[PDB]
């Protein structure tokens, strides 16, 4: 059963474009490719993707997010596609790629990232590991700097929200 403000096709679930103000339930557990894009989505439920097992694609991008829960994505290790451009992000949880081997596509520019708060030093890191990975490049918020090129000297854990 395809969720009733979405469209369904094959594995695909098109929810994109429906001005949705959270993600909407019943998402089939064979789904593959999940849009979710341009919507008003303002956060995500701890746990929402967990049944998904077969997933390898995620598209967040154009949404309101301000932040991401932990292990929201640790049960998606089919993941190979993760676009979350234009969202309201300050930083990524830790360890929150820790269990996506299978990623080779993430989009993380136009995203306020908070780069003189500590909790950015993961996502810095990981960037910094996996550079073929991100499609386009983040930046720090009001800076010229890439996430990718952040010193750990430049951040502090008092400089955070």
């Amino acid at each position: 059963a395809c969720p009733s403000q979405c469209s369904c096709s094959g594995t695909t679930v098109d929810c994109s474009g429906k001005s949705l103000a959270s993600v909407p339930g019943g998402i089939p557990t064979t789904t593959q490719v999940l849009y979710l894009y341009d919507n008003q989505i303002t956060k995500l439920e701890p746990g929402v993707f967990d049944r998904l097992v077969n997933l390898q694609q995620l598209w967040l991008e154009i949404n309101q997010l301000t932040s991401l829960p932990a292990g929201v994505f640790d049960n998606l290790t089919q993941l190979s596609i993760l676009n979350m451009h234009t969202n309201q992000l300050k930083s990524i949880p830790r360890g929150a790629f820790d269990n996506l081997k299978s990623l080779t596509h993430i989009w993380l520019l136009n995203n306020p990232w908070d780069c003189a708060c500590s909790d950015i030093l993961y996502l810095s890191g990981w960037l910094g590991q996996h550079a073929g990975k991100e499609q386009g490049q983040a930046v720090c918020s009001g800076t010229n700097t890439p996430v990718r090129a952040v010193t750990e000297a430049s951040t502090s854990p008092s400089k955070c929200p």
